[PDB]
């Protein structure tokens, strides 16, 4: 049988979702399915399918997809349209403890019946747990695999993950269908980000899924109570889930790409993706551009993880969940938050107790497994230290990736510069330096003889939307001041996006004949400055920008 998707580091999967209301033309936020397939850009499309939530559909409860007539009804009636168009689609079929689910044989006949059908999700039941979660995605993944579909199961926590692959059904069922399952995080609860992108990942590494990612979930900054960038003592509400910066968007999603992972999802869609068929700036400047770059630039392949990997944590002797403060001095300062501090270690991989101890010897013959027992875990840093040697200087987020720099500014919410020094591999120039304010990300591609750089910096200026008067508390989502604020983000942020106030990224090239450079960049939205010593041979381009800006050198 052949797959209905290809997804892999070549081709990687980008999942943009719609909403179910119980009203109207059937979809939230004012969108339509040939609206939002039209907004996924040509290049794009062969590595695109659009996600169907029932959402408001559910009953009793929004988003809880408990098998009903007005389910199926519903799930029909997109399918349906969506093959007259010929849009790949998934549906989410389980989500939130729900145990009463549409039957494997009603999914079944919907494969028959649909080619556009590729397969089906799970999403977030860390909150709601319950011992059918895992054995009934265990059977929808063998109805998946017998159509060449896929399962993508978006979840976190590490207690959590843990608990479902300890699972002996789930557990066979990765073990004999890991082609058609898909193994993702979901930082929404703001707790264990770290945690999570190692067992996942590890997961990926040990065999168990064919391929990871991710749920993006802007909810986060709702979660913290953070309102406009910055900006504090101010209640949340809806708009906070239209305030993390699109670039740190990307920034996550590089987090995923560098660490092999290959599919990638979004929430909340009305800030993430599109309102009333208005393709929002977060969407077009900040997830396509970096969708992009993974399109044109394959992830690291699983044997290339493999093999960077100088260490890993094996849950065989007590598990990483019991190790609340592991990530600290090492990456991760903040595991409510995505960002890594430092990308010297990578994702140091998290691999299940199930997975034997000789299994891990063959999977990493080169690599020290480490357990809660370990002696070297009494200097933790010291140690993983000695195995990972250190690659730069400063204070900002760098991983050596191939022949390629991933850098960004690690700070969430605070408004301050972060400075990197990269040794180059190369000749090209001797080092590279770097000046990033927050929200700033970078690439440096280093190529025998001319460097590629990518910079993005993309954020726009929330301060119109959080003037709005009106209630958008949470409590309204589903409702009309929801629609309201999506209807207002479709006429202003949408199409008048206040994108105007440029940063400045500083680019210190030393030791490199005197560099004639290419550049471009996003229209209007760019200027620069070049500077050049002679005797010291050092170049210095000061990047002004609100966006992405690309250079050859
Ligand atoms: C009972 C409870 O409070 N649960 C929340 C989750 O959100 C609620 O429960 C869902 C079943 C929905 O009815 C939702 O409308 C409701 O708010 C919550 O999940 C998400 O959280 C964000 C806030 O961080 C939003 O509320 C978002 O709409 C929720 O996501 C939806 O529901 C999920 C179950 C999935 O189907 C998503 O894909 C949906 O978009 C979590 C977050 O930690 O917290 C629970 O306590």
């Amino acid at each position: 049988v052949q797959m209905r998707t290809t997804i892999n580091n070549e081709s990687p999967l980008l999942l943009s979702p719609l909403y179910g209301n119980d009203n109207g033309n059937g979809l939230w936020w004012g969108n339509t399915l040939k609206g939002a397939w039209e907004a996924i850009p040509e290049d794009v499309k062969p590595y695109a399918a659009i996600e169907l939530h029932p959402a408001k559909v559910c009953k009793p409860t929004s988003c809880i997809p408990r098998d009903t007539k007005e389910l199926r009804e519903w799930y029909v009636k997109m399918l349906e349209e969506a093959q007259s168009l010929n849009i790949p689609v998934f549906l989410v079929i389980m989500s939130a403890g729900e145990r009463n689910t549409v039957p494997p044989e009603w999914l079944d006949e919907q494969f028959q019946k649909y080619s556009v059908l590729k397969g089906v999700l799970n999403i977030a039941n860390y909150w709601i747990y319950n011992n059918q979660l895992a054995p009934h995605s265990a059977k929808y993944l063998e109805v998946c695999a017998k159509y060449g579909a896929h399962f993508i199961w978006h979840d976190h926590e590490k207690w959590f993950w843990e608990t479902i692959m300890n699972d002996p059904t789930f557990f066979e069922a990765s073990q004999k269908y890991h082609k058609n399952l898909v193994l993702a995080t979901k930082n929404t609860p703001i707790r264990d980000d770290a945690g999570t992108d190692s067992i996942v990942s590890g997961f990926w590494l040990s065999g168990l899924c064919d391929n990871w990612g991710s749920s993006t979930d802007t909810w986060k900054w709702w979660e913290k109570h953070y309102t406009n960038t910055f900006e504090t003592g101010r209640a949340r509400d809806m708009r906070s889930y239209a305030s993390e910066p699109e670039s740190m968007i990307a920034m996550e999603m590089m987090n995923v790409y560098t660490g092999g992972g290959t599919v990638y999802n979004f929430e909340c869609a009305a800030y993430t993706f599109m309102t009333n068929d208005v393709p929002t700036p977060a969407f077009t400047k900040g997830i396509i551009p970096f969708f992009r770059h993974a399109i044109q630039n394959p992830a690291p392949s699983k044997e290339e993880v493999v093999n960077r990997t100088k260490a890993v944590f094996w849950n065989g002797e007590g598990r990483i969940s019991s190790l609340n403060g592991f990530y600290q001095g090492l990456y991760s300062n903040d595991e409510t938050m995505p960002l890594y501090n430092n990308g010297r270690y990578h994702i140091l991989p998290v691999i299940h107790e199930k997975i034997d101890k000789e299994k891990i010897s063959s999977i990493f013959p080169n690599a020290k497994i480490l357990t809660k027992n370990s002696e070297e875990l009494s200097s933790k840093v010291n140690y993983l230290n000695s195995l990972y040697p250190k690659l730069y200087e400063g204070d900002g987020y760098a991983q050596r990736v191939g022949n390629s720099w991933y850098i960004y500014n690690s700070n969430a919410n605070i408004n301050k510069n972060q400075q990197v020094m990269l040794p180059m591999y190369t000749n090209n120039t001797k080092s590279l330096s770097l000046d990033l304010t927050p929200h700033t990300y970078a690439v440096v591609k280093e190529n025998p003889n001319n460097l590629h750089i990518l910079l993005n910096n993309y954020r726009t200026d929330k301060t119109a939307m959080w003037a709005l008067s009106g209630n958008f508390d949470a409590s309204k989502s589903w409702k009309k001041e929801e629609l309201e604020l999506a209807n207002w983000i479709s006429k202003n942020y949408s199409i008048n996006p206040v994108d105007n106030d440029f940063r400045t990224t500083t680019l210190t090239l030393k030791g490199h004949h005197k560099p004639q450079i290419n550049i471009s960049g996003d229209k209007n939205h760019y200027t620069y400055t070049e500077n050049w010593d002679e005797n010291t041979h050092v170049y210095t381009i000061t990047v002004n920008h609100n966006g992405m800006v690309e250079m050859k050198i």
